[PDB]
Formats: C-alpha cells, structure tokens, sequence
C-alpha cells in the first residue's frame, strides 16, 4: 500500500489543532492564546524511519502562532491559563511563613517544577535573605503589595504607592523584572488592575484556592485540589505547614494525570505542552 511517509501523511491532520485566540472571557477575563501544531513530516519521518513502521507517538510537531495575544487585551484580571493547554500554575504569596520556604524550594526542585512567589513588600524589606533565597533557587517573584491592605478599597494613590514601593523593594533585593501582582485576599477593582498595568504588571487571581491558611490536614488539602484541577488551572497557596507537607505528593499526582506544572510565566506562555509528543516552534 502506502509508505511511511504516506502513512505519516494521512495522519496529519488527524492530529493538527489550530491556534487559540487571548480574549477576555465573561466570567473568567483575560486568558491567554495558545499555539496551534501541525506535522512536522522530517522530524517525525526520521524518528519512525529505522522502525519502518507508523507510530503516533513519534510523532513531532512544528507550532503554529495565533493572532490575538494575552498583551493585545484591554487590562483585565487573569484567573487561568487557556482552557486547552494541559498545564497547571503555582502560586505562593508570602508575607510570612520563613519556616517553610526552604523545604517548599526543595521539593520544587525535586520535580523540576517553579512557581510564582508573589512577594508582600514589607515582608522582603524585613527578611532580604528569604527573597535571595527564592530566586537564587530560580524561582520567579511578583508584586504582593506592600502591607496587605484590601486593595478594592484604597485610594488611587494608595494603590500606587503600594505597588510601586513593593516593585521597588522587590527589584533591589532580586534583581528580578516584576511582571505579576496578586491582590490581597483577591480583593480588587478595574482600579487597581488598571495601575498594575501601568506598571507593566498582570494581575492575577486564581481558579483553585487550597485554602491552606486554615491549616488543613495534608490530604484534605490534596483532595481538595485534585476535585477541582481543570487545564489551565491556577493554584493559591501559602507558605504552610499544610502546603509543605502535601506539595511532594501533589505534583505526583498532577503529573500522574498529565499535567505539567509551572510558574505563571510559565502557565501562560502560547507554547505548546510536551506530554506523549515534543513539539517546536
């Protein structure tokens, strides 16, 4: 019948997707485009070739680019990444917690997985050290604002002085680019997204709250998460007893159903996943 490169053919456009536009959701605001992919026919052909047999799993794929991106949006909250891309964000907010930090930055590390540390202003001012420490086990840091005030309900001017004096304190104790800021308590309004955005800042919210804080017992607080993980998912958490001693297994089982994991720069990158195949723009 047909060669490898045929059969190669016939399936590509079983497995091609087209790109996904960034739009702002009615109930879920600004979500992120996400890359389409197409065949690639000589990565693919030369991974199969030797075997001289079709297998979709040694399939590769070039990535197609869309058209309407997470910065052409009107500045609106982000809760997720996009609905199709198979990956879940972290999040931690600190402005206390020391204890925990170090055993949270290794079991990151154990599974080669980041998440975003979004920074209260005050707490780095007073523990410089813990804010080197998080980047230099090259995690990424945001904007927490400066004392945990409930953001909805400050003056314009308070909003701006907290985010800038956090960003401030922030880029000279890491060295970092701030590019995310997460509201107190999610407490907020297009106000204070808006001066965010000035600040070149997203601001992003959540769409699975472990509700750590009230130190939850470890496998409440995994079953809780794994009820409520979906694509895209963005997880909130603190430095916690309850979080440091669920987290291992949490990324075990997220993995398990397979999702990657990552940061929020991570999360909302167009790039595609690579699970059962690898793909490359």
């Amino acid at each position: 019948q047909d060669n490898l490169y045929e059969e190669i053919q016939k399936h590509a456009k079983q497995y091609e997707i087209a790109p996904q536009n960034a739009m702002i959701d009615k109930i879920w605001k600004a979500t992120p485009g996400y890359n389409g992919r197409q065949v690639d026919m000589e990565a693919s052909y030369n991974n199969m070739k030797k075997l001289k047999k079709f297998d979709q799993k040694h399939l590769e794929f070039k990535e197609v680019s869309p058209s309407v991106h997470l910065e052409d949006l009107s500045p609106a909250p982000i809760y997720r990444g996009h609905p199709n891309k198979k990956m879940v964000g972290l999040t931690i907010n600190v402005a206390w917690g020391n204890e925990y930090l170090p055993r949270i930055l290794e079991i990151l590390k154990k599974h080669d997985v980041k998440a975003t540390f979004f920074l209260e202003g005050r707490w780095v001012k007073e523990n410089l050290r813990f804010a080197k420490m998080i980047v230099d086990a090259n995690q990424e840091v945001g904007n927490h604002s400066y004392t945990h005030p409930n953001m909805k309900t400050l003056s314009s001017d308070e909003i701006r002085d907290q985010l800038q004096k956090t960003n401030r304190m922030i880029e000279a104790a890491t060295n970092q680019k701030v590019r995310w800021f997460a509201p107190p308590s999610g407490s907020f309004r297009d106000e204070v997204v808006k001066i965010a955005d000035d600040f070149q800042m997203g601001t992003i919210m959540w769409t699975v709250d472990t509700i750590d804080w009230k130190r939850p017992e470890p496998d409440v607080l995994l079953q809780r998460v794994m009820r409520k993980i979906h694509p895209g998912a963005i997880v909130l958490m603190h430095p916690t007893s309850s979080t440091t001693e669920a987290l291992d297994t949490m990324i075990t089982k997220l993995k398990e159903q397979g999702y990657k994991v990552g940061n929020i720069t991570e999360l909302l990158d167009e790039k595609r996943v690579d699970l059962e195949h690898h793909h490359h723009h």
